[PDB]
C-alpha cells in the first residue's frame, strides 16, 4: 500500500489487521508514512515513546500545528484537539487534568456501581425475552454502547436523550481524527463538531442555570468563576474531547469481550471466579483487541532520534501501534494465545513478566478512564455469561471501517437449543 496508514485502513486488513500488523512490525517497526508520519510498532519502542512524553516528545506547538496540521485552521474538528489535554505537558496538562480527576477515581466509580448493575440487568431482561423467543438480537447495538452511554451520561451531566442524540456525530467526529482521514470524513467531523458544539453551549447554559452533581457543571463554575482556571477554548475541547472518549471504546472493549466468550469457551470459566478472575479475564480482553490500533494524539520529537538504522528528524509527528505492541512477542510470548492468566493477581495492565498492555497508553496521557471501562466490564461479562451458556453468532459481526479504530456496527446472536 501508500504506507501502513493506507494498509491499516483497507478492507483487506479490517477483519484481521494483525497479521499486517506482525508484517510491518518485523519488516518497518519504525516506519516512515508517506506523509512524513512515524509508526511504531514494536512494544519497547511504543512504551518508550509514552513514556518520554513530557521531554523528548511533545504535543504540537503553534508552530508545529501550522506546520504538521495547515488545515488546523479551518478544520473545527483539529481547533478543538489543539486544546485537549492529551496535547498538553505540564503545567498546562497538571492543571487541566486535575479538574477532571476526581469523577474518575477508584472511589467515585465505586458510586457509579448501582446504576452499571440496574442498566446491566434492566437491558439484560428485554435481551434475553427476545433470545427466548428465538430472535436474533444485535447485541452491540442493545447492550454494548448502551451500557457505557448512560453511565457516561450519569458521571457527565448529559441526559440519556442527549446521548442517544449524538451517537452518530461523536462516531463520524473519531473517525476524522487520523492521518488517513479522506477530505470527505474530515468535512464530516468538522460539521458534526459544530452541531455537537452547539449542544454543549445549550448544555453550558442549563449546567449554569442549575449546577447539579457532574462534571460538566464543575467545569462551567470553574470556568465561569476564572477562565484563567479553565480557557473558553479549553472549556469547549475538554468537553468535546472527554465526550468523544465517553462510550465508543468501552462498547468496542465489551463488543469484543463477548466474542472473546464465544472464541474461546474454555476461557470462559475465568467469568465464573471471584473478582481477581474476572479482572484477569478482562485485562487480556484489553491485550488481545486494543480498540484504538494506534492514538489520533501526535507526538513531536523534540530531538534528533536514532532508533537502529532510522532516524527520526526533530519535529516529526510520532504515532504508536498500541495494538501491535499488544501482540508483540518481545513482550507477550505466544502473542495470539488468549489467556487470562497474564495479569491473574498482578497490578492492572501487567503481566506476569512485567509487561505492560499498551491499550490505555502510559505515561502522562494513561487513560483517565480506565477504572470506568474495567469496571463496567467486570460487572456487565459474568452476568453475560451466566445467563447465556448457550449463545452463538447468528452470521458474522459487521466491524465499522476505520483507519484506527475498531468499533463494530453489529454482533448478531441468538440462543442454539440444541
Ligand atoms: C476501553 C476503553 C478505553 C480505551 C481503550 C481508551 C484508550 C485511551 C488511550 C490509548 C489513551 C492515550 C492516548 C495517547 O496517549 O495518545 C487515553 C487517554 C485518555 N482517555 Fe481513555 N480510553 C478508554 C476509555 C475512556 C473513557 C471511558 C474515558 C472517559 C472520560 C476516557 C478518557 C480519556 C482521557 C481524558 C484521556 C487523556 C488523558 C490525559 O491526556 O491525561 N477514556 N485513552
Ligand atoms: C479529551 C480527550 C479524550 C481522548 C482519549 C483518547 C481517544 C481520543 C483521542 C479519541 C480517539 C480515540 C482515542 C483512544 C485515541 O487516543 O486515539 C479522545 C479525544 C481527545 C482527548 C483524548
Amino acid at each position: 500500500y501508500r504506507d501502513a496508514f493506507a494498509a491499516l485502513a483497507a478492507p483487506e486488513n479490517n477483519s484481521n489487521p494483525y497479521e499486517y500488523m506482525r508484517w510491518l512490525r518485523e519488516h518497518d517497526p519504525v516506519h516512515r508514512s508517506a506523509s512524513g508520519i512515524f509508526l511504531l510498532s514494536r512494544h519497547a519502542d511504543i512504551y518508550w515513546a509514552l513514556k518520554a512524553t513530557g521531554d523528548t516528545f511533545r504535543g504540537p506547538s503553534a508552530g508545529d500545528l501550522a506546520r504538521l496540521f495547515p488545515r488546523a485552521a479551518i478544520s473545527r474538528s483539529l481547533n478543538l484537539l489543539a486544546s485537549t489535554l492529551a496535547m498538553k505537558e505540564p503545567p498546562t496538562h497538571t492543571r487541566l487534568r486535575r479538574l477532571i480527576s476526581r469523577d474518575f477515581t477508584v472511589r467515585q466509580i465505586d458510586s457509579l456501581r448501582p446504576s452499571i448493575v440496574q442498566v446491566t440487568q434492566t437491558r439484560l431482561g428485554n435481551i434475553a425475552s427476545s433470545l427466548e423467543k428465538g430472535h436474533v438480537v444485535n447485541l452491540h447495538e442493545v447492550f454494548s454502547v448502551v451500557l457505557p452511554m448512560l453511565i457516561f451520561a450519569e458521571l457527565f451531566g448529559m441526559t440519556q436523550a442527549d446521548i442517544f442524540e449524538l451517537a452518530a456525530s461523536i462516531r463520524t467526529i473519531l473517525e476524522g481524527l487520523n492521518p488517513h482521514a479522506s477530505d470527505e470524513q474530515l468535512a464530516a467531523s468538522d460539521a458534526a463538531s459544530l452541531e455537537v458544539e452547539r449542544y454543549f453551549e445549550g448544555l453550558i447554559e442549563k449546567k449554569r442555570r442549575e449546577p447539579q452533581s457532574d462534571l460538566v457543571s464543575v467545569l462551567v463554575s470553574t470556568h465561569d468563576d476564572d477562565d484563567d482556571k479553565l480557557s473558553d477554548t479549553e472549556l469547549i475541547s475538554m468537553l468535546w474531547g472527554i465526550l468523544l472518549g465517553g462510550f465508543a471504546t468501552t462498547a468496542a472493549m465489551i463488543d469484543h469481550a463477548i466474542l472473546d466468550m464465544l472464541a474461546f469457551p474454555e476461557q470462559r470459566r475465568w467469568l465464573e471466579g471471584d473478582a481477581a478472575s474476572v479482572k484477569a479475564f478482562i485485562e487480556e480482553v484489553l491485550r488481545y483487541d486494543a480498540p484504538a490500533m494506534f492514538s489520533s494524539i501526535p507526538r513531536i520529537a523534540q530531538y534528533d532520534i536514532t532508533i537502529g538504522d532510522v532516524t527520526i528528524p526533530e519535529g516529526a509527528d510520532v504515532r504508536v501501534l498500541l495494538a501491535s505492541g499488544n501482540r508483540d512477542p518481545a513482550a507477550f510470548p505466544d502473542p495470539d494465545r488468549f489467556d487470562p492468566s497474564r495479569f491473574h493477581g498482578t497490578a492492572p495492565g501487567m503481566s506476569t513478566y512485567g509487561h505492560v498492555l499498551l491499550s490505555f497508553g502510559h505515561g502522562i496521557h494513561f487513560c483517565l478512564g480506565a477504572q470506568l471501562a474495567r469496571v463496567q466490564l467486570a460487572e456487565c461479562l459474568p452476568v453475560i455469561n451466566a445467563r447465556f451458556p448457550h449463545l452463538v453468532l447468528a452470521g458474522d459481526p459487521v466491524r465499522e471501517p476505520s483507519a484506527f479504530l475498531r468499533t463494530f456496527r453489529s454482533l448478531p446472536v441468538r440462543l442454539d437449543t440444541s
